[PDB]
DNA sequence: GCTACCATCG
DNA sequence: CGATGGGTAGC
């Protein structure tokens, strides 16, 4: 809480744009979850690739009801316990199926970064470690770091979305290339993902 | 009523 | 290359 209002007012503090941005979206209301396990958040991310937040949610939905006696999120056991023909009826692609399972057997083997150590891992870090999960790479490991991890400085500059409200915000003439969007952002630093987030609220407004 | 909107695999 | 998951905003 006392981090967001940190980030608004320094948001509020750059070009014109900012500032108005902020005021008329409000408060920050990104609410990460740290208390989830890395694979959850992993596969979690996964899921959302190419998906709306609404789509993503209908399909974990199912996948924690019908996986789950507690209606909680799999455990890396039931998990593994689901061939990928049941996970695929969730609303899992067959293919994100497949990677679903890999990274719950990675958990129990104790393949992943523990949580402890991924958290004293830097973003280039976590690139390097995350990156070798099949299914796992830039845009999946960011949106790890935004809404599991709740680091405050990421700028997901490769998401198509965050691009289209940049060519907006910025006035840009044509979609901006990744590299754009990061030299553009530079000064939201070092609350980029609380920039990211305001951005992502545009098309709410 | 329509339908556009990550990363892997033969 | 050319498929791929699904709720829903914009038409």
């Amino acid at each position: 809480d006392s981090d967001y209002k940190r980030a608004e007012k320094h948001l509020s503090s750059i070009d014109n744009k900012w500032s108005s941005l902020v005021k008329k979206v409000g408060p920050c209301t990104l609410t990460p979850h740290p208390e989830h396990a890395p694979y959850e958040g992993i596969i979690r991310a996964i899921t959302s690739q190419k998906l709306s937040d609404a789509a993503t949610n209908s399909i974990i939905n199912k996948f924690c009801t019908q996986c789950s006696d507690n209606d909680e999120f799999p455990t890396p056991k039931q998990i593994m316990e689901t061939d990928v023909e049941t996970l695929h009826e969730c609303g899992f692609s067959k293919l994100k199926s497949q990677e679903i399972h890999i990274v719950a057997e990675a958990a129990l083997n104790k393949q992943i970064p523990s949580k402890s150590e991924i958290e004293k891992m830097s973003e280039e870090e976590l690139m390097e470690s995350l990156s070798k999960i099949k299914g796992v790479k830039r845009w999946t490991i960011e949106m790890y770091s935004i809404f599991t991890l709740g680091r405050l400085d990421i700028m997901p500059a490769d998401d198509s979305t965050l691009k289209n409200e940049a060519k907006e915000f910025f006035g840009l003439s044509s979609k901006p290339q990744t590299e754009e969007v990061e030299k553009l952002t530079k000064p939201c630093k070092p609350y980029r993902t609380i920039a990211a987030w305001y951005l992502w609220q545009i098309p709410k407004l």
